[PDB]
C-alpha cells in the first residue's frame, strides 16, 4: 500500500502523544532523533487514531507510519516532529559552589539538574548562618534561568551554608545537597580582642592581638560620633597591635569598627564597640548676657546657658566676679540659676561683671564683660 500522508499531531502531554491519519491496519514507529538507530514500533493498529503512552518529558521524538494490506506492508510516510509536556524537575542542580567575593557578598553557580523535565524558569537559593535552624527557615533568593548569581547583604564574619533547587513552570525541584561557601584566598580575618581604653577627654588608645603570620598590610579603622550617624571617619595606618586615636571631643560617646587589609583587599569589620570621652572645661561662656539695674543698689544680671555641643560636660555651677573701676567673688550658684541678684551696689556706679560656667574638671572661659550702672 501506499504510506498515509495526512498525519498529524492532535493532543500533546508530558507522557503521551495522540494521532490522527484500502487497508486493513497502520503501524505506528517511532524513535528519538538523538538517540540511537533502531526505532521501536507499534503494531496492528486497526483505526485512524492513535495515543502513544510512556514517553519521556521534555524529550524530542520522531514518528512515521507505513500501511499495509492483505498484499504486505508498504514504505513509511513521512517523519514528523513532536516534543512532549513539561513537568516538575526530578533532579537537583549539579555541581553547586560558592565563594566569598567580599565581606558581605557571596558567588553562587551550579549546573543544570539532569531531569529538568521541561524548561527551566529560574532558581532558587536557600541559606542560613546557623545549619541548626530548620530549613524552610533559610533565606530564599530566587534568580532567573542562569547557572550562577551573586547574594548580597550577608552577615560577615561567619560561614553559611547553601543549596539551590530549580523549577520549571510546573513546580519546584528537589534541593541540592548542602554546601559550604570558601572564603577569600588571601583576605585576612576579623581582627580578635578588639578593645578601647580612654585615655582623657581627647585621647583613646584602641589595641588588639596582632595575628600570626599573616600578611598583614595596614589597619583600616573607623569611628563616628554616636550623635552624628551621617558623618564617618576612617584612618589607615602601618601594621600594629595598638593605636592612640588623639584630638577627641570631651563628652561625647564614639563608636569603632576595625578591619585589616592585605594584599588581596580588606576583611570583614569587628563589630560595633563604644567609649564616651572624659569631661573637659567648658570652652564657651554663657550666652545672651543681660544686666538691669532694677533699683538704687540693685541689678540683675541674665544670661542663657552656653550652647549645648560647647559645654563639654554637665554645667555643674556658676561664678559670678566684679570689679569696680571708679567705686572704692560668689561662686557654687547652682547649676539651675539663670538669673542672680547683686545686692548692695553704689548709687550710680559702673561695675565690671563676668559670668562663667563650670563642669565637674573646673571653670571655662567668662564671657565679654558687660556695663551696667545703677540707680
Amino acid at each position: 500500500p501506499k504510506p498515509p500522508i495526512d498525519l498529524v499531531v492532535t493532543e500533546t502531554t508530558a507522557t503521551s502523544v495522540t494521532l490522527t491519519w484500502p487497508v486493513t491496519y497502520y503501524g505506528i514507529q517511532y524513535r528519538a532523533a538523538g538517540t540511537e538507530g533502531p526505532f521501536q514500533e507499534v503494531d496492528g493498529v486497526a483505526t485512524t487514531r492513535y495515543s502513544i503512552g510512556g514517553l519521556s518529558p521534555f524529550s524530542e521524538y520522531a514518528f512515521r507510519v507505513l500501511a499495509v494490506n492483505s498484499i504486505g506492508r508498504g514504505p513509511p510516510s513521512e517523519a514528523v516532529r513532536a516534543r512532549t509536556g513539561e513537568q516538575a524537575p526530578s533532579s537537583p542542580p549539579r555541581r553547586v559552589q560558592a565563594r566569598m567575593l567580599s565581606a558581605s557578598t557571596m558567588l553562587v553557580q551550579w549546573e543544570p539538574p539532569e531531569e529538568p523535565n521541561g524548561l527551566v524558569r529560574g532558581y532558587r537559593v536557600y541559606y542560613t548562618p546557623d545549619s541548626r535552624r530548620p530549613p524552610n527557615a533559610w533565606h530564599k533568593h530566587n534568580t532567573d534561568a542562569g547557572l550562577l548569581t551573586t547574594v548580597g547583604s550577608l552577615l560577615p564574619g561567619i560561614t553559611y551554608s547553601l543549596r539551590v533547587l530549580a523549577f520549571t513552570a510546573v513546580g519546584d525541584g528537589p534541593p541540592s545537597p548542602t554546601i559550604q561557601v570558601k572564603t577569600q584566598q588571601g583576605v585576612p580575618a576579623q581582627p580578635a580582642d578588639f578593645q578601647a581604653e580612654v585615655e582623657s577627654d581627647t585621647r583613646i588608645q584602641l589595641s588588639w592581638l596582632l595575628p600570626p603570620q599573616e600578611r598583614i598590610i595596614m589597619y583600616e579603622l573607623v569611628y563616628w560620633a554616636a550623635e552624628d550617624e551621617d558623618q564617618q571617619h576612617k584612618v589607615t595606618f602601618d601594621p600594629t597591635s595598638s593605636y592612640t586615636l588623639e584630638d577627641l571631643k570631651p563628652d561625647t560617646l564614639y563608636r569603632f569598627q576595625l578591619a585589616a587589609r592585605s594584599d588581596m583587599g580588606v576583611g570583614v569589620f569587628t563589630p560595633t564597640i563604644e567609649a564616651r570621652t572624659a569631661q573637659s572645661t567648658p570652652s564657651a561662656p554663657p550666652q545672651k548676657v543681660m544686666c538691669v539695674s532694677m533699683g538704687s543698689t540693685t541689678v540683675r544680671v541674665s544670661w542663657v546657658p552656653p550652647p549645648a555641643d560647647s559645654r563639654n560636660g554637665v554645667i555643674t555651677q556658676y561664678s559670678v566676679a566684679y570689679e569696680a573701676v571708679d567705686g572704692e567673688v560668689v561662686d557654687g550658684i547652682s547649676r539651675e540659676h539663670s538669673s542672680w541678684d547683686l545686692v548692695g551696689l553704689e548709687k550710680w556706679t559702673e561695675y565690671r561683671v563676668w559670668v562663667r560656667a563650670h563642669t565637674d574638671v573646673g571653670p571655662g572661659p567668662e564671657s565679654s564683660p558687660v556695663l551696667v550702672r545703677t540707680d
